[PDB]
């Protein structure tokens, strides 16, 4: 009952809301921003840039559930970095699995990428568990990689390959 | 069917065109630029409004219901050839419209645009469509191997064509 | 028939212009650029607003119904010539307005634009049009072979002219 | 009871109306135009160009009476060409004298021009009489100067100088 | 009078400014470009919005009635000087406002802009204004001969000035 | 006081920003360009929307009244420093919001922007402001002589700083 | 021994020389020009415009013999207007036939045009004879079509079709 | 004297043009923009390279000495008129070239540009110039009062014309 | 042959490329824009310098003699396919270079660009070339009917392809 | 002296103009923009090449030695006034040239430009120059108080003028 | 080895940069745009001259031979990290310069750029490179699976890091 | 015997050389740069920007001795920050006093600034002594203000006022 669709300009307020409660700077095409005004101008400036692709997941009643973002897309190595955010009022209702599958499905069956990877805070073992359930595997434990809430934190880098995803039931 | 009209695409038709996409498990293109959002489609529309490499038409019935899209792409004016595609919206498939749509497109291509050759691709795994095109005078000239990545695998397609001299005679 | 007035084309008349084309089996042109959509037409209009190689006028009745279009194209200010065409909306064909529009267009061309020669094309397989133009003082100067691809085949056209000296001495 | 004020964009429809019933091409900064659309674009394009200055004369109830135009303004020789047009519904109500004085007043007491000249058709002796009454004097009888209604016409060039205007009662 | 406020000119004030002109028999200027129409004024406004050679303020009363205009032009930031003019709208002349307006302008010039010298021109044929400026501490430093063409003849003007050290002490 | 929230400045807050200036006897600046009018401000805003040398935030209460402004300027990403200022609207002065805004601004600067040093200027002839900042952990590092021309005379200002290491170990 | 090649910028002096001794205005993409400077700027401005194509014919020793120009190229009706000029020192050496065949060959076997037409002065029966020998046929006798050396002259319009050219020996 | 040739002005002739001005006590103009320096002239040249309201030609002898300049300005393609001026370099005055240049300029104007009327200005206090023009078929149509400020005073000028019909029937 | 090197096209190579054209009786294209002159080619080169739809390489020997041109066009990075062409200059045809050139192109396409499929067109009336491509692992997937207007008639071409998995295994 | 010629400034003269500056203890301006370097001067020159608010001329002798600069600034074409300055290069001061230079400038201003009034500023602390201008028909119309910051203090200047009717009669 | 100097990259070093790539079986990038030709590289250089996300330096010897390249990319000024790579020209490999270049690059990164973390990628199937970096204080934090398509297959890479705190306390 | 002159583009190599041996990032109008190419582009971009002014001091033989830079120039508060650098081969030859006086002279007698201030490393007592001798006084001891050679360093801010400089001998 959830559907994935391309981000549109009318979704920017939702996006901006989602970044509001985060203890790290937000980027659009690697340019940092804080305001809705910046975001809108960056959106317009990068509208044809294929290095990042974003999608929103909506329910049957068109409530926005979450954001799926693919950034650092490289079309020789056929890799991209993935992040998802679910709106606070929809957390813990088991939608994160659905969003991850929809993003993997799109990445691997339409965009024809070879590898998707993500970062997750070491101090977030619940999210680690989710990504592992969905076929991600740790390939890195990056040390003091991001300054987050007043201190350099460690993150896990985790990946999945297209060949795994598409053939693992065959 | 005699009631179906073909007209040029206009900017107020892009919502329809964009909806025709979200059902397809292949990337969509406008003048060979990929796009996913309506916003992207609109900017691409504006950017290529004078470009004669591609031409698009929509078909409406009598009540101005949008029936489908006719698209000519890769238009070359020395060799006088174009690649043709048609999409019919969901709620109007299975109504015996396809033939009329194909006929209006061929008519325009050959009676107004003065093209020599029109070709199309159809999935090998789509035999009913092959049959249909065959009835409208298309003939296979190629079986393209692993040509397009569609829904998670590289798929073969038939390339079918028809010529102006055949259609007009 | 003296209730018909000729005015310069304006951007709000482009819908009417575009409608007049849908009834013709020949590619339409604006300043020699082909177009099919209203959107195209409107941008071409904007692009050529100051270009004096073509001039257009619409004819209206006392009640402001749009009757037809007069176009002067390939205007050359050394040789003082131009190609002329009229198009009457379907719903007003056969009402006896064509002779009036022709006279208005000639009057403008010869008394205000100070042109020396006006010519037109007419289909050879359109003899009653040939007859109308003769009655209005045009004379055949060419029979152009396979000149235009129209409705699936190359068609022959008569070129017909009239001069300023003849018109102004009627 | 008549007042002279600078032309504004909202007056362009009036201007365009005034040119409608004229048997000569109209110019804005020496560019010919027929449509309202052209006029508006030319207006915007030349908004800072000091080679021409235009003014509208309005009554007490803000009805537009006429147009005063100064063109070919040259600030070394301090000369300009003047034309006035009165709207057909206000002709023959003795406003032409008032418009001419207002334009001369502005030309000579604010713009500090040295010479104003105008052209008038030889075949318009009524207008010749008006300008003579207002202190203009013939300096030229220009032969076949303009093509007007199907034939080259003669015009009088007539002038007045600032020193005449400002000191003739002293 | 203590109720009169000075604020920066804004785009919605240009109608007022333009009206203040049509009564004057001299050409009006914006950043030394002459203008006659409102349309010209608006484009000039937009074109020079960042230019610090000239600064303008309007004075309003308590009910936001527009009282007049204060204009500093020829602003030079090495020599720290500017030429000052004030115009009071018709329906508010003869109300004992001029002094307050001049005082607000001098205050701004000397307490915020940190100018050293402010000068103005007044027509010789306008003695009552000379007297007024004199009361506000201005002194004649020149009698400019045939300086401006105004209403059909070249007219003389007085140039009057006041310094920051005098005003602030 | 925990009902106050800090958000990024947006174009719809510029009226409030502009209002805050009319109460100050010092020239105002936006990215080091001086401005006096709202029109100026709005163009400067647009011009500098992507410039990361200055960042601004507005504080609102639970009922969305605009309480004040936090500005970080001269931001340098090598030396990791910035100059900080707050301004509280007149109608909310003295209500005990200043300490809260300061803490929010410091928290942002030190936990999200990862700055090393924040400094400010305060008037020497403003001792109770000096006292507020001391209470919030700032220490004097300069007494700048005749630094700014304010209200008719050059005034002295204290420069006061705080470091990231001190703040994060409170 | 003659070869046809695309016009290049270094050939412009030759082109300009060729127009020098002609009693009609010269055009580049329907813009008139007299100077070498104009020509060069027009060349650069229209470098990607497919409405006209020009070629120079050179001998074995790279002497420029003549110019072949195709203008008014239309890619729906697949027609173009052709002109050739031979440099005065190479006239009457039987090169005109060769240039005409090379242009027809290119038009019909590479550009895939359907129709080529040209104008020739009625008062130039020698050139009429040449074009007739090379398969052109009169389709029009255009009356007072061009002002040439102080008077309106008549011209023959003459054409050849691709199907004639390609199949006439079959 | 038939060794003199008329060619279009080119950018390498601007030094000569500029030199011709230093000998005149009147402001010089290029497309109605006044100029004093060579630098100005060169930019004005570039700016107006495609503008057809003025055309210029230089006359050279068989040995390529620059003899003089022919200028056609205020060219109007409806009324088919232009203002003509010649200037002969000081060192070639009195040699009998002026009549030849005049004839060349008239021939061009009337046989290639297809103009209807050419006019010129000559100083009233320059009677031998008046005499030259009369001999070349010009006739006075105006005596313009205080038309141009020249060398410290406003001077009167004769306007003198010739028509195409008269010239071509000589 | 082991001495032949493939490098990226550069602007000083456009003279060579242009010369390779004047012998061919088909229109030449750069990013699907037709061109005839060197001047046009140079402006097209500059205009598309960042466009990744087409990639070109020249092959030189040891003495930096230009041997030929390798061109990948219609490059699509979702389907991972490109159309390939090679031209060998006159004075170097018939020297047993073609195979090496084709091998360097396939190598680059499949080992660096990570394309999945490479296809080419060859004239049906050119059997010796078909044979050659066949030896390098290409296989016919289409016989395109009256596809291109070449030297005065519409000609048929074979479409041949090879896949990355085949080449690399 | 009869040998001295006035011509319009050209771009190759900017080196001379820039050298005339480095001796003066006041900021230099071009169209009221301050400048210090040659590079700045050259860009300002190019930017204002069409601006008729200021006009400049250089005077050369017979051997094309540059003698000095004549500058008209603040040119107003309604009031027909301009501010005039002249600088004579070091190695040519004290040669009885100044008068001729002033005469050529006045001649141009009044016989060609058709200005009504020319004015200049001279330092009060420069009496010999005042005398000179007086001999050329200039008269004091103002004593401007603390007008310019020059070499570390605000200095007074005389404003002197001459009219067209006087010069030409 | 202390005769080696590190300087900023300049446009005259791009030939050397380009030469270093021809020896690598991986697509090259400039500010994440892939390039193959020198022409491309030179335009990308120009385009990104002010972009601070990447910085490059070339190492030369006392005789000015170009030894190698140090590149810092993905530079982030909040988290204070960057990815580092060196490349030594073929002819200078094995000479013992790599350790020196590494130390120079680290010194710059940590003492002038004030970065917190430097990381690099090295091929897993390049163990002696792994050994060099370990000796220079780098430690493995990831083994990235099938990260880059190199020479016909997806290869694994080690990610290796070093911190500012460790380096500056050596 | 030393002279101060405005910086010119031909001096940029000298400037770049001077920054070479410095353990802090270099800025031009607050934009950081390392390469000569960046510097040149920044120079051109800011050529009319009055926020910074630079001067070079040359001897009698035109050897460049040093750079004087005024940055953060503010024309309301009439203050600027000053730095000087002397080329290594000219250090310790007593030129620093001369450069400081020339800069103060220019600042105070031509630019009409009110205040000049500078920063000097606390760990550079020799330079502190020099500036004190030349009338500068400490107004601040800024704590951990700049990251310089691997650690946050303290600097003295020191100032002098125009009124002191100009009147202290009176
Ligand atoms: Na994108
Ligand atoms: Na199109
Ligand atoms: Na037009
Ligand atoms: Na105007
Ligand atoms: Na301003
Ligand atoms: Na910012
Ligand atoms: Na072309
Ligand atoms: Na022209
Ligand atoms: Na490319
Ligand atoms: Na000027
Ligand atoms: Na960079
Ligand atoms: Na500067």
């Amino acid at each position: 009952q959830l559907t994935l669709r391309a981000l549109e300009r009318g979704d920017l307020r939702f996006i901006h809301n989602l970044n509001n409660n985060r203890n790290i700077m937000s980027y659009w095409f690697e340019e940092p921003y804080e305001s809705f005004d910046e975001l809108e101008e960056l959106y317009n400036k990068h509208i044809h840039d294929n290095a990042e692709r974003r999608f929103v997941v909506e329910d049957a009643q068109k409530n926005l559930i979450g954001l799926v973002e693919l950034i650092e897309i490289n079309y020789i190595h056929r890799s991209a970095e993935f992040q998802i955010i679910i709106a606070p009022e929809h957390q813990g209702k088991g939608f994160a699995r659905t969003l991850i599958n929809r993003a993997l499905d799109y990445s691997f069956t339409i965009l024809n990428l070879h590898k998707i990877y993500l970062h997750v805070a070491v101090e977030n073992p619940k999210a680690v568990h989710l990504y592992e359930e969905c076929g991600f595997v740790e390939e890195g434990h990056l040390v003091e990689e991001f300054f987050i809430n007043g201190r350099y934190q460690d993150v896990k880098r985790m990946y999945i390959l297209q060949s795994k995803y598409l053939n693992r039931s065959e």
